[PDB]
DNA sequence: AAGCTTCCGACCCTTTTTTCGGACGATTTAAAAAACCCTTATAAATCAGCAAGTTACGAGACCTCGAAAAAAGAGGGTTTCTGGCGGGAAAAACTCAAAAAACGCTTCGAAATCAACCGGTTATAGGTTTTCGGAGCTA
């Protein structure tokens, strides 16, 4: 359950990929980028604003 | 003489190592404080077993919090067991057809027959014993 590896290929010239993750998927983003700092405090207060637009 | 390239000195900033100083701890030494000794006849403690009254120490219990262990819950993965669906081959129904084969007409006269009872025939249900086939096994 800690494993979290991810391979990317270099497909020569301008561009590459992420292939695979092994493990914990959530360690990386859909292009296989990590984050750089993690916090539980309440960032992004989605409590404030509501969508009741009318 | 000019441009390009390469060293070199001067400097700026931060990190890493060394040195020095300071502080704290430990030990040693010296000084100060508490204590010990020497004089006491008289006053108070020693103690004998048991009664009568009291409690300082032990045991029991519960709580409180914190931590540890265990159990549960989660997630990563692989192996396999089953079900559904798709595809090719064989079977058998379905469709198309002929050629027999039966049936009817239709037989007056020739078998077929049932009945009970005897002895005799023999197909075979059932059981008993046994080759053939396959088990794979092993390099």
């Amino acid at each position: 359950r800690n494993t979290a590896v991810a391979c990317h290929w270099i497909r020569g010239r301008d561009h590459s990929e992420l292939l695979w993750i092994v493990g914990d998927a959530s360690r990386f983003n859909a292009q296989g980028a990590v984050p750089t700092n993690r916090t539980c405090r309440d960032i992004l207060r989605k409590e404030d604003e509501n969508d009741w637009h009318s």
